[PDB]
């Protein structure tokens, strides 16, 4: 067992190994605390996480768990990977905190300075594509990307993070509208959508649809894609949301390129793309990587696919205890990546 120390960091006490040195609050993450550290091991500079009350909610504890297991799956250089886990624990009956450690990379995409040239735009959103099409292969979506949750070093190299977690007083700038509306006829394009948005705000300096509140979102939205057609409309099962449609203004779709002007005519084309209102038209991850936009990253035979991931617990409803053995089973038998 490695020798821990504890301090005190935003009102909450971190007992981590004398490995992670100089420990610095840098916010919020998905469900705890981050702070920057350096690790002495390999001399990388780390997030490391400490989960907020891991397994004091059935919730929290499902949670906590579905969040180990797909940072202990997912290896690739697109998306997020676990460089360590650990408790200052010594039994499962002591186990009661859960930390989590990857690479900071330094900055997120998410005041402005100015736009960001086409080859840098390509370059990124190839990365977002090439890392969504191995987190979708393996059945997980993320369902709340946006800028702040795509990491990047100085090198403009980027990895995915808080994928895999999400399931009116926030911001939805970049939400499709199937899951806004809750239709909810969806599927793995709606971080699609996402993609759009963000490439979109990249190329211009500008939100594309930074609505107000949920109302002032989907008018933003269907002010520049159009009304649903009456092929989309036939698909929406909930009766609610179908309600919520008619009673909108009559809206005609624009064409993207007077909305775009002076973007790369390929960039244009593949936000019309990924912004179909119809999910069953979107384009996927593996076919926006083929677009002849990205033709000077493209290479099929390095834009891997995930190995089968075992989510059967899912359907599960276990008590806290339950799944905080699972967890801790899955903390002891981690193995560090080389
Ligand atoms: C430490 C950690 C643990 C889990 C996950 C994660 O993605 N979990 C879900 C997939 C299952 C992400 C992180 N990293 C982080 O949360 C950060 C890395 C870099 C960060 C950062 C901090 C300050 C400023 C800019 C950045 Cl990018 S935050």
């Amino acid at each position: 067992r490695p020798t821990f120390y504890r301090q005190e960091l935003n009102k909450t006490i971190w007992e981590v190994p004398e490995r992670y040195q100089n420990l610095s609050p840098v916010g919020s993450g998905a469900y705890g605390s981050v702070c920057a550290a350096f690790d002495t091991k390999t001399g990388l500079r780390v997030a490391v996480k400490k989960l907020s009350r891991p397994f004091q909610s059935i919730i929290h504890a499902k949670r906590t768990y579905r969040e180990l297991r797909l940072l202990k799956h997912m290896k690739h250089e697109n998306v997020i990977g676990l460089l360590d886990v650990f408790t200052p624990a010594r039994s499962l009956e002591e186990f009661n905190d859960v930390y989590l450690v990857t690479h900071l990379m330094g900055a997120d995409l998410n005041v402005k300075c100015q736009k960001l040239t086409d080859d840098h735009v390509q370059f990124l959103i190839y990365q977002i594509l090439r890392g969504l099409k191995y987190i979708h292969s393996a059945d997980i979506i993320h369902r709340d990307l946006k800028p702040s949750n795509l990491a990047v070093n100085e090198d403009c190299e980027l990895k995915i993070l808080d994928f895999g977690l999400a399931r009116y007083v926030a911001t939805r700038w970049y939400r499709a509208p199937e899951i806004m509306l809750n239709w909810m006829h969806y599927n793995q394009t709606v971080d699609i959508w996402s993609v759009g948005c963000i490439m979109a705000e990249l190329l211009t300096g500008r939100t594309l649809f930074p609505g107000t509140d949920h109302i002032d979102q989907l008018k933003l939205i269907l002010r520049l894609v159009g009304t649903p057609g009456a092929e989309l409309l036939k698909k929406i099962s909930s009766e609610s949301a179908r309600n919520y449609i008619q009673s909108l203004t009559q809206m005609p779709k624009m064409n993207f390129a007077n909305v775009f002007i002076g973007a790369n005519p390929l960039a244009v084309d593949l936000l019309e793309k990924m912004l179909v209102l119809d999910s069953d038209k979107r384009i996927t991850a593996a076919q926006a990587l083929a677009h002849a936009y990205f033709a000077q990253y493209h290479d099929p035979d390095d834009e891997p696919v995930a190995d089968p991931y075992d989510q059967s617990f899912e359907s599960r409803d276990l008590l806290i205890d339950e799944w905080k053995s699972l967890t801790y089973d899955e903390v002891i038998s981690f193995v560090p990546p080389p």
